[PDB]
């Protein structure tokens, strides 16, 4: 009852959801149900309750991203963070919140053994004077953070985003670890963007500098559900496109919820990924 849409038709399928202030959209959007049940165990116990930026915003058990436990220290193994499918990809990104105080140690803990390469932050610091997320990063130098260190290299500050590389190292090895972040800075303070323009152009940088090899991409923002979603959504779509000719953002998204809570949490979050493919197209 939602088939894949072929690029020619998109234009008229989304004037049709559109269609008596976005009815049809919204019919949509509030049907997707993955159509199973979840646990989250590991995100309720007591030990973990303060690495949950919001309690509310949890970990399924059956695809979270575990941490390597330390001995002698219970809860050791737990980030709030799932594995995330790509287009014919298994585990490809992986959606996380923005990462607390208490969670720095953890989230690079994670990049290190995960293998990731690149980090997508899809928000300011603060915006509306309220914090989105901390940093978790040097603004200049080495800092460390529980078991790694971590060197800032080198900035390019732009009009829409900012890439920052890092150099990891590990106590008790010798290995070297690169890693840049690609934070998108022109997402508004209230709503999405007015137009997918600068987004779009945001995600092919990030695309051509994500190595071919390295370990799943992480992407945050604050709760890691929302515009986190939207960038997984449009970047797999797009990779469906080149492949296909054909979108099917419902079955994704249905894929997507069935491995982390809310995922395209808002309804304007799932006709703005419309959009952004609409215009990708008429490219």
């Amino acid at each position: 009852s939602h088939p894949p849409i072929p690029i020619l038709e998109l234009a008229d399928h989304i004037e049709r959801l559109k269609a008596n202030d976005n009815l049809k959209f919204s019919q949509e959007y509030e049907s997707i149900d993955p159509g199973q049940q979840f646990t989250w165990e590991h995100s309720n116990l007591e030990v973990n309750k303060p690495k949950n930026r919001y309690a509310n915003v949890i970990a399924y058990d059956h695809s979270r991203v575990l941490l390597s436990a330390i001995e002698g220290i219970p809860g050791s193994d737990y980030v709030n963070a799932n594995y995330i499918d790509g287009y014919r990809k298994q585990n490809a990104y992986i959606a996380t919140q923005g990462s607390l105080p208490e969670t720095f140690g953890d989230f690079w803990r994670m990049i290190w053994e995960q293998r990731s390469a690149t980090v997508v932050m899809m928000t300011k610091l603060e915006e509306r004077s309220r914090v989105k997320c901390d940093q978790y990063w040097p603004s200049r130098g080495t800092e460390t953070h529980g078991l790694v260190q971590v060197t800032l290299l080198d900035t390019v500050e732009l009009a829409t985003y900012c890439v920052r590389t890092f150099a990891l190292y590990k106590n008790g090895s010798s290995e070297k670890r690169e890693v840049r972040q690609f934070q998108f800075t022109a997402w508004p303070d209230h709503g999405v963007p007015e137009h997918p323009t600068p987004f779009l152009a945001f995600l092919r940088r990030v695309k051509t500098c994500n190595p071919p090899d390295a370990g799943p991409m992480v992407v945050h923002c604050s709760a890691g559900v929302g515009r986190t979603g939207c960038f997984i959504v449009i970047d797999a779509m797009l990779e469906r496109i080149k492949h296909e000719k054909t979108v099917d953002i419902y079955g994704h998204v249905t894929l997507m919820r069935a491995q982390r809570n809310y995922m395209v949490q808002t309804e304007d979050q799932y006709i703005f990924i419309h959009d952004a493919l609409l215009e990708a197209v008429t490219c």
